[PDB]
């Protein structure tokens, strides 16, 4: 037998950082969960019990805190790239670092219509994420994403004209509820190294904002022919607005809300045009994915 | 042996309702999870296998949908009272109904600075809840609550002057992070029945809004001496603003964020005045409760 | 306003303890999650920012570890009583301690038909729990429980003869699946203090074992007329076997498995006597409770 | 823009099947959660709102139930292969089916030392899983796995001789707790189609059993030099016992249990040789992976 692939590191490292403006007294907080996995010439730790090649996972944890202390942690694309680069430069035998960062929302509170200097609220479990793969001699590959954005529209969704055969019971519809949890990922062109990532820093927050805005607007405004058709429209627009993105991927559950026939009870009318009360279904759910790139 | 207490019913009933304004085209959605448990002269179903006394839990589920179809589902205090009253009036041998409702957020989307007619976002997992106990001959008792409101302030929290003995290692502090998930419950004076609940309908949404606002403002503005002192200030204000509330209860976890000493690494300074990077602790957590009533 | 009730302490304190037999080399592990909440003359910490009355929650955490170091942690009824008693004896102004303990399963592995001296498996998320309330001048009240015991029987469950009215759609049945997650609690007679709890130590593990065995046997063997009837039979037997128990409470979800009519597809027969494939329902679920005591 | 990749289908489809032996009266239950995603000539549903190419996800759900009705559901490798093959044979324009199956434990109860004919217990949340990719013209690729197997050993684990530099604080150790949740995957040689999968049916359950047994025995018996070294030993043995496996992958969290220094309290000794009480850490955790194949 032989080691075909191996990676190891530290997962679920929670980090908080505060920035304090001495002049204005305004404080800004960042909270993330970080995972770092390393690859390189480490096979002997598996095959020969040779621990000399192992950078202890506890040391990786220390490194994350030290790096957060000495560098900005925003945008996460930059922080991930700094953190990944550290390991390949510091350790001769480590040749790849894989950094995943989940950013948690701490939104500044408005008290009496004014932004509070040091108080924050978690407005939703929506996350902004990055995956950064730093590979020695092959640059920095960055995938940025948003996830956990949960939306619903109560009309202006249709689904008709699908394949009908002996397995089909679903009725065609011209008016249904559409609800999903959005997972959207945009993959950046490969970067040669940290200097190049630094040169593009302003694009990271702007592109996240654009992806979010396009997702929300398209969902709200499209008279949707299917999840497939609506998600394609989203991806198309993102690619049009940021030339440094190579591909956009969406993964969307179709969270079903079923009509409830109440006609058995005193002829009560609750279907089609008369539908007011619905039963949200926890499972099963449709799952629709697509990756869109450039012609 | 004898049956000392018994209750049964249906839990986790998900319900969605849409309201459509024909004039404006604006649609408004409500989504809830409902639990109904009944008590009464049902001992024989346990002791003698006498099912004749059982209103099937499946029928309770049907009743929830039918009641939602025929009545407003907001404010939840009113809907819960209608639903509970139904069971005690309909069934001679049922003498109490216990209704719990969790309301999920579907917040209208703003697209290009304008409210969208039929598109919604789940902005946070904060819930608005009610517990309604309808007891034949004893009226309607309603406890309203908010939960899952997660907040953090990065300064203006202190904790010093506590008891110190041979079990104590905690250092006094004049500047710490304070973060909690707020669970706040206000208990209404007993209502004689549905007519009285209906007469107070406007107070329910207003009091929820007031409780939320007082919680957020007090948290943001108090230079907190402890969780205990800050939560008391919140409860005091709520009681002052709504005379129909008898008691307010808060239950607050103290979600700890620990300093990280980095001095072992090149004398790096990250504690006290120099603290910038912290380690959020998932467990254990302080838990602080109090119930405040009128003198 | 006035403080009507108040309690505070530390939740989610994870503890592991190992016992090492020097003679045999056999090691035995215990893992628990502990919560301790205190009450007493602590109102001024809420109303006057007087922290002098507060035993810091961090100190409570320390106390749990120290107490686990110096005392046996099994049976949990004894450990909880020692821990609770400590606070009321140590602190003049603390008059009640509320201790909740959840015990996690670490079951000794059998390797080649032999018990391994120091290796363990988590066989299921079933828990053994205790709630101990130590109240100065009123002794020690202990509620013991098991929870998270998930079972299913594929036949020998019926449900017919229930109330039928205009809200009822459920068909009577003489053969259905019955599945539940068992939560069972037995409440001990009040104990005067630690000496009395110590005197009954052997009864705690034996009664837990009896409760588990009676639950499993009755579920497996009863030709069940309803959840209500079967659970009553369980509680009856437990009370008969341990005179020091005052009441037994069961809380049982009815986790539904629905027939799937496949007759629309080539006349395929999958209902009633021909039912083979079913759809487990995640929600809603029946919830049935009862508390049984002595005549 | 262009569609680079696309797949869609139904997730979280819960299925239960019962088998009834008419002769012995013994019943056996199977419960699974199934996901099916399809690929093929479906781009136009995304780009042109052409639903004619879409096999509705609701129809996929129906197909899963119908297939379970007409075929054995065990071993899951066979069921997944039948289900996947169905879609590529039935639909001209569908060229790949991806089937994931999670099997839930329903273990027959022993009542009074005898196996009960129709009563079952969920002994642990350990799962047996399969991933089956059926690709037209490229056969059937099957990855089998077990997951959620949680184990702990209280001694006979060491970790010393790792890299030490200015980022390192971890002390070397010759005696520590080792605990993990095992995720192990074995990848089968490619199969040409259903006939070949059928020909190997007995190997599927046997190999699962072997993987489980080797994992447990090696964990219990290895005087572990690291997670890396122990997991390699496991994978090596599995590959040696089943020639039809091409690779074995393990992914193991290192769930840390920390010593608690209690010396500040009356010189209490709780570290090194005297360590009895430990603090399980919920996060962060080491994560160690490796894929082992044949020389
Ligand atoms: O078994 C281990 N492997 C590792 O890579 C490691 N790093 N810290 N502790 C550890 N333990
Ligand atoms: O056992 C049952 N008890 C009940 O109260 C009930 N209601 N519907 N189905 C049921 N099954
Ligand atoms: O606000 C606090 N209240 C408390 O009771 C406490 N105990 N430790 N830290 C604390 N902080
Ligand atoms: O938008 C949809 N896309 C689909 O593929 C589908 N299948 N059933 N319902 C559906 N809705
Ligand atoms: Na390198
Ligand atoms: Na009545
Ligand atoms: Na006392
Ligand atoms: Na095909
Ligand atoms: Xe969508
Ligand atoms: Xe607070
Ligand atoms: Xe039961
Ligand atoms: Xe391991």
């Amino acid at each position: 037998s032989a080691v075909k692939a191996a990676r190891y590191g530290k997962d679920n490292v929670r980090v908080y950082k505060v920035h304090k403006d001495e002049k204005t007294g305004v404080q800004t907080v960042y909270e993330m969960t970080v995972c770092v996995l390393l690859e390189g010439e480490i096979e002997t730790s598996y095959t020969k019990a040779d621990n000399s090649v192992i950078v202890a996972t506890d040391s990786i944890k220390n490194t994350i805190y030290i790096t957060a202390k000495q560098n900005p942690v925003t945008p996460p694309e930059l922080f991930g790239s700094i953190l990944g680069t550290h390991f390949i430069e510091k350790y001769n035998h480590i040749h790849a670092a894989h950094v995943n960062i989940v950013c948690h929302r701490w939104t500044r509170m408005d008290i009496d219509g004014k932004p509070h200097p040091h108080s924050f609220i978690r407005d939703s479990e929506e996350k902004r994420n990055v995956q950064v793969d730093v590979v020695e001699g092959k640059g920095i590959d960055i995938k940025s994403s948003l996830s956990g954005l949960t939306v619903l529209k109560s009309t202006n969704s249709q689904f008709w004209g699908f394949l009908r055969d002996e397995y089909t019971t679903l009725k065609e519809t011209w008016d249904r509820i559409l609800s999903t949890d959005v997972d959207a990922t945009w993959q950046w062109k490969n970067f040669s190294g940290l200097q190049e990532v630094r040169s593009h820093v302003p694009k990271f927050d702007a592109t996240w904002a654009t992806a979010r805005e396009v997702t929300l607007k398209t969902f709200a405004e499209d008279n949707s022919a299917s999840v497939q058709a609506t998600m394609y429209k989203m991806a198309e627009q993102i690619l049009a607005r940021q030339q440094l993105i190579e591909t956009v991927e969406y993964s969307l559950p179709n969270k079903h809300y079923f009509e409830i026939d109440l006609s058995w009870h005193k002829g009560l009318q609750n279907t089609g045009k008369n539908a007011e009360v619905f039963a949200p279904q926890s499972d099963p759910n449709g799952l629709i994915k697509c990756t869109v790139g450039r012609s």
